[PDB]
């Protein structure tokens, strides 16, 4: 019923659990958002993704505007039809992929780039990104920003942050200028500032002055290492409005997530569970495992003996091992389904332990078992 | 190089091993002929069937003339193109399926029947069957005959046998009337006579007077039981010309085959390995097994610990068990591949043991292990 309503059911330190209510459904916080595809035989079925625990999936604006393009998606009935997913959908701005996959020109106005598979010209800006995310019909909209490469100078970081904040205002204005969008969707602002506390602070209150439904912590997961990331999060998150969801984009190693929840993050997304699913890496409570190893050739146990997913209730490491080695598609599908389910179960344990006030103990128990392997 | 050349490399009693040389390839005797399909994703690949040991496959004329029809097959380049199989292909007359799946009218002239899936009219006769098998471009041609249902009266059996012999002559004449066919393909005659020794004898020399490249023993595998079948074969086979291949149509239980080789049979065909492959039954040296049983849920051993097929060199009973239970298509494919390979390996053991003069001992060793299960 509500456009966007964020509640906090419980807290423990900086960590916090709750829900985000939207017209297309409820999102349980902290949340992991798997990346959606297009609902074909090559990808997992929508109902399968839903059955893993996903309350909301993510769509890459950049790839979607390249193929089959935002206009086609709109004619087809939006992303929800295209992806066969009738629950909330978040779309990124498409700016990150542009500055790492494409740029014929860049300025304060925006960027124009060539299609890395067609050569055709495409333009992106705060105004255009908002419009494109509208055509896709997403529920949560990400503001268009300028991402600064890692490592970055204190000058290049301050420059890109200052621009990203002006683009934040432009994104907000574009969003509000469209009644169908502004009254039904939500808008998140992104905080930049690299590893510099002053830039982070100047970015945070700049966004707060503009006002957003949610606030993303951008600039991380670019190769800074976990320790540096936690150190950044340590001061970055408290500068963000407490009564709004905190989104940490791109971050999604299981231990990265737990540590980020300890520091106030409410939302996560990454392609790691999907990517490593096809590459033969499975996530367990005792750390990641490579299924191709000869050890799992006759291992009758499931991928994880505590995972509740439909794969672990049926398939053993042995059969999954062979399917993967045989090049059989089913094997990669099974791995992927488990991986994203495992992630959702991690989220559920986090939510549970917070509301019971036992999350601090869970975080310690988690790392102890996860890092020890075996 | 030769149209049809049958050699006997070795004998042991009534049993005999050798080769059939044809323009499209050599057929090792005794031989099992699996039933071909149409080379699609639903059926095993031609190269897979070849890799199991098959020197020749069988095509059902009746089904092929119904869909997509013999004329279409001819335009497509014949059965070899249609099935993606460039080695010898035997086609049945199509008469058996007619009298058990279709008959609007029946007489000495022939039969006309309605398509059991289109209602359309189709006509079959000694002349028409030969022509249709020509359109399909098969290498071994079966003479059109009238099959007598089981059990049959001594009158109905004598009647159908006498007709089948007149149709044998008509089949031979049609075959010889077509130069492209007569000079490149082979023709087999079928012996009828039910369980009656006099009718069998009167049928045998009737065929010998006509003369055929090979001689089939028809009228069995209609539900007479193994013991009655062996009893029939005991006198039926020696009445057939010794210097020609002996074909036992429809028969193909592993123990039925071994016993039939002991009585002089050189060729076999049946859908049992293909049918039970999809139904979850696997053939082993210790008898058939039902893969759906809970016992095989964690059985790390292959289907048969002596089978050389690619499935048993990789897949365990456990993984095959799950695939079948999951309804996964791969499971039924694996079972089928093993089953037809197991059959070819049985044939190879028969050929080997005969030429070494140890087949009588092999037959005893086979039954002892096969019937004891375990
Ligand atoms: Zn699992
Ligand atoms: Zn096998």
């Amino acid at each position: 019923r509500p456009r966007f309503s964020f509640s906090i059911a419980a807290r423990e330190g900086k960590a916090r659990t709750g829900t985000i209510e939207m017209k297309r459904g409820v999102i349980r916080t902290p949340a992991f958002m798997p990346v959606g595809t297009a609902a074909t035989v090559k990808a997992l079925k929508p109902e399968t993704v839903r059955a893993t625990g996903a309350d909301i999936i993510l769509g890459n604006t950049y790839h979607l505007m390249l193929r089959p393009g935002a206009e086609r998606i709109a004619k087809l009935g939006g992303l929800h039809s295209f992806m066969g997913w009738d629950r909330p959908i978040l779309t990124d701005s498409g700016g990150y992929q542009v500055m790492s996959l494409s740029l014929t020109k860049q300025s304060e106005e925006g960027v124009t780039f060539k299609s890395h598979l067609d050569g055709s010209r495409h333009m992106l800006s705060p105004e255009r990104s908002i419009e494109i995310q509208h055509l896709l019909g997403s529920d949560i909209v990400m503001a268009f920003d300028e991402c600064t490469p890692y490592p970055a100078t204190p000058s290049r970081a301050a420059s890109s942050m200052e621009r990203s904040m002006r683009w934040a205002k432009r994104s907000r204005d574009a969003f509000d200028s469209r009644k169908e969008q502004a009254e039904n969707a939500a808008l998140f602002g992104i905080q930049q500032g690299s590893v510099f506390e002053n830039l982070r602070q100047q970015s945070a209150d700049a966004l707060a002055e503009i006002g957003f439904d949610g606030y993303a912590v951008g600039g991380l997961a670019v190769g800074e290492g976990q320790d540096e990331m936690f150190r950044v999060l340590d001061f970055s998150v408290p500068m963000l409005p407490d009564d709004k969801p905190h989104y940490l984009m791109g971050v999604g190693k299981p231990d990265d997530i737990v540590g980020a929840v300890e520091r106030g993050i409410d939302m996560f997304d990454c392609v790691l569970p999907t990517r490593s699913g096809r590459n033969g890496q499975a996530f367990t409570w005792d750390g990641p495992i490579n299924i191709r190893n000869a050890r799992f050739s006759e291992d009758l146990k499931p991928l994880d003996s505590e995972c509740h997913c439909a794969v672990c209730q049926k398939w053993s490491r042995a059969c999954i091992h062979h399917l993967i080695r045989a090049g059989e598609i089913l094997g990669a599908m099974l791995m992927t389904e488990h991986n994203i389910a495992f992630y959702q179960q991690l989220m559920q344990k986090i939510r549970d332990s917070i509301s019971e006030g036992r999350f601090s103990q869970f975080a310690q128990d988690f790392r102890a078992r996860y890092f020890a392997r075996n």
